[PDB]
């Protein structure tokens, strides 16, 4: 009847679709997430097609969303909060890693405020599952940098406050496939300008991933 989806973070009710390639996310507090998917659809559809999982439909208070892990034999997922936290500062200055596949094995704690050294160590930990082929993990890093670059650029021209949004980084164990997409629009707001805080999260991640893709 109901199979629970293996979340990396969040407090939200998320189940598998009755059907392949679909997850059902429940809207707990308001329909704001739906209102914002539709607004972005009308005003920024290029942003929606490039960076955001497809919304196939709504069923009462459930959003039917593209399952970003679906085309992967052995997905490694990392959730990074790049939007403002409701309250509390980011655990890594410009962003907060909310969790990652096998984070329990490295004693990762989402409440622990981290140095740059710990932050980078946690991202190296997340890449461990991708194995010792060094010239193949850096292909993963570089494809991530390519899309995060275009995202940061595109964010300059979008008049939204991306409160609460996360990046979902995914890579297959064999490193043949990867992607990153923006999720969680529940707390996003219209504003008269662009979101310098959310841009500074993306550019900082670009810096960190770039240092990883270049250290020998
Ligand atoms: O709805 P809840 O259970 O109170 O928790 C949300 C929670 O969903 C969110 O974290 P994440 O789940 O997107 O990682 C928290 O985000 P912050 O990291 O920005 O604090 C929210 O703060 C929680 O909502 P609230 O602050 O209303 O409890
Ligand atoms: N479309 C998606 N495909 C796959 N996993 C997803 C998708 N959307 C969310 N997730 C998973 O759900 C978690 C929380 O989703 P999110 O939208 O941030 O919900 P919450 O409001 O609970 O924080 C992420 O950490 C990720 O593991
Ligand atoms: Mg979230």
């Amino acid at each position: 009847s109901i199979r629970i989806f293996p979340r990396i973070a969040g407090r939200s009710y998320i189940i598998y679709g009755q059907t392949s390639g679909i997850i059902c996310k429940r809207m707990e507090k308001s329909d704001n997430e739906f209102v914002i998917y539709n607004y972005i659809s009308e005003h920024y559809d290029k942003f929606l097609k490039k960076y955001v999982p497809k919304l196939y439909g709504k069923n009462n208070d459930m959003l039917l969303l593209e399952d970003l892990t679906y085309n992967y034999n052995n997905p490694n997922v990392m959730d990074v909060k790049i939007g403002a936290r409701k309250r509390k500062s980011h655990t890594s200055g410009f962003f907060s890693i909310r969790g990652y596949t096998n984070s329990h094995d490295y004693k990762f704690d989402p409440d622990e405020y981290l140095t740059s050294e710990s932050t980078i160590n946690h991202i190296k930990n997340f890449m461990e599952a991708g194995g010792e082929n060094r010239d193949k993990t850096k292909q993963v890093l570089l494809k991530w940098i390519m899309k995060l670059s275009e995202l940061a650029n595109d964010l300059f021209e979008i008049n939204l406050k991306f409160d609460g949004v996360s990046l979902i980084f995914i890579y297959d164990d064999d490193c043949s496939k990867c992607d990153v997409n923006v999720v969680d629009f529940s707390r996003v707001k219209l504003i008269d300008t662009n979101d310098q805080m959310t841009i500074s999260a993306v550019t900082n991640l670009i810096k960190i991933l770039s240092e990883l893709a270049d250290n020998p």
